[PDB]
């Protein structure tokens, strides 16, 4: 399919054990895409003082369009050194590998995959 309905865990920053998803722009997307379809992935929401918490390259959800069975269509969208690598909507939040952390809340999403 070429999307996937997917309800990730929304991750406090402080909680997250690993902090990014590699070193490159490519690599980064590879193992986001990896996490979202082995279920190993989660969601942290961005604020001030989140990013510089976490590793670059970033990985993004944005939104796609303006939303079925209450999931919002999303796509990836990369960012090292301020520079972006995907054009898309309003961040939902940045994702991180989830390896155990408990949630304080779950988005669903229908990803562009």
């Amino acid at each position: 399919k070429t999307h996937v309905q997917l309800s990730l865990p929304v991750l406090q920053v402080r909680d997250v054990l690993v902090r990014g998803f590699g070193d490159s722009v490519e690599e980064v997307l590879s193992e986001a895409r990896q996490h979202l379809k082995d279920g190993t992935c989660g969601l942290v929401e961005v604020e001030k003082g989140v990013l510089p918490q976490l590793e670059q390259p970033y990985v993004f959800i944005k939104r796609s369009d303006a939303a079925p069975h209450g999931h919002v269509m999303v796509e990836l969208v990369a960012e090292l050194e301020g520079i972006q690598y995907g054009r898309s909507g309003e961040t939902l939040g940045v994702l991180v590998p989830h390896v155990g952390e408990i949630p304080v809340a779950y988005r669903k999403v229908l990803l562009r995959k």
